[PDB]
């Protein structure tokens, strides 16, 4: 059921999980919760999500609580500013340390509690 886009395969889950149980599921399938590194990848993802919320690989790291990607893609704060929903990350209830795709827009991301269950998206490299 994996979808192909620019050198990577993507799995849009049918069952919801917490952010970490989701990441574990991806890791069991030789993948990670997806990073997003271009406007065209953001577009591919939110369009495919069809208006439902999906965990992606956004999570906090370091003392300062900077956002990071679980697949170890360096997080580019400047290049990613345009990808959040206006007002996000707002850190609601001071407990929103993971990120999902929420709005069908280039401005798509929301921070939500890691322990909430959502559908999720895995990303796996194609290696010829
Ligand atoms: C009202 O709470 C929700 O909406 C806000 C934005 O208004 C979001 O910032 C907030 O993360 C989200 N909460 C959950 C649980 O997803
Ligand atoms: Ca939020």
């Amino acid at each position: 059921g994996w979808k192909y886009f620019k050198g990577n395969f993507y799995y849009f889950s049918l069952i919801p999980k917490t952010w970490y149980s989701a990441e574990q599921f991806c890791v069991s399938r030789n993948s990670h919760l997806t990073s997003v590194t271009s406007e065209s990848e953001q577009e591919f993802l939110y369009k495919t999500a069809g208006g439902l919320i999906y965990w992606i690989g956004l999570t906090k790291a370091g003392m300062e609580g900077d956002w990071s990607w679980v697949d170890d893609t360096p997080f580019n704060k400047v290049q990613s500013a345009r990808f959040w929903i206006p007002g996000e990350p707002n850190n609601a209830g001071n407990n929103e340390h993971c990120g999902n795709i929420k709005a069908p827009s280039l401005q798509a991301w929301n921070d939500a509690p890691c322990d909430k269950t959502f559908l999720f998206i895995c990303k796996r490299p194609y290696v010829p």
